[PDB]
């Protein structure tokens, strides 16, 4: 299937890229670069792990902004291509305050405010950093959310070529795409 939104009744007027540029600004930069990820306050974690899983979560150093990367996840660390994030990435969760992790089952958000499903995106590992599931998740990593917002406008495009990244969550709501939390 194709791409499936969740907005809070909060953003029912908001353009997707007016949100996305705002939760990036309000999410910051956590600074994971080479030389500072000296401790586990940058690192985010994976679930199960230690370095592979469904579900790839990071909070941010500034806020208590979150963000969890659904899908079938894997990144290399030390090996090459190094610090890549490669896989099947299927849905991207943003919100507030980051719970759980591996030992307790899963991560969650306790306040999600805005989530993208059956995203499709699917990165082999040899294409390194270049990868459209790297792109995309390390900049929501680097307060850049771009490389995202292009591929929720593809996606959007193929649904009915009036939807874009600039449509309103209600008028994504109208052509059977996005729903509002009740």
């Amino acid at each position: 299937m194709s791409i499936s939104i969740s907005y809070s009744t909060t953003y029912s007027g908001w353009t997707v890229a007016d949100y996305l540029a705002d939760w990036s600004a309000y999410f910051g930069d956590v600074n994971h670069r080479p030389g500072q990820v000296v401790d586990g306050s940058n690192t985010g974690g994976f679930n199960p792990g230690p370095f592979d899983g469904s579900q790839y979560a990071l909070k941010s150093t500034a806020s208590d902004a979150a963000f969890i990367a659904g899908g079938d996840l894997h990144y290399t660390l030390f090996s090459n291509p190094s610090h890549t994030l490669w896989g099947k990435l299927d849905s991207i969760a943003l919100g507030d305050t980051l719970t759980g992790g591996a030992s307790s089952g899963g991560y969650a958000l306790d306040s999600q405010e805005v989530s993208f499903s059956n995203l499709g995106l699917d990165s082999p590992i040899a294409q390194g950093r270049d990868g459209t599931v790297h792109k995309v998740v390390y900049g929501l990593m680097s307060g850049d959310s771009s490389a995202l917002q292009g591929q929720i406008d593809a996606l959007l495009k193929a649904v009915d070529p009036s939807l874009s990244i600039n449509s309103t969550f209600d008028q994504l709501a109208a052509a059977g795409v996005a729903h509002a939390t009740p």
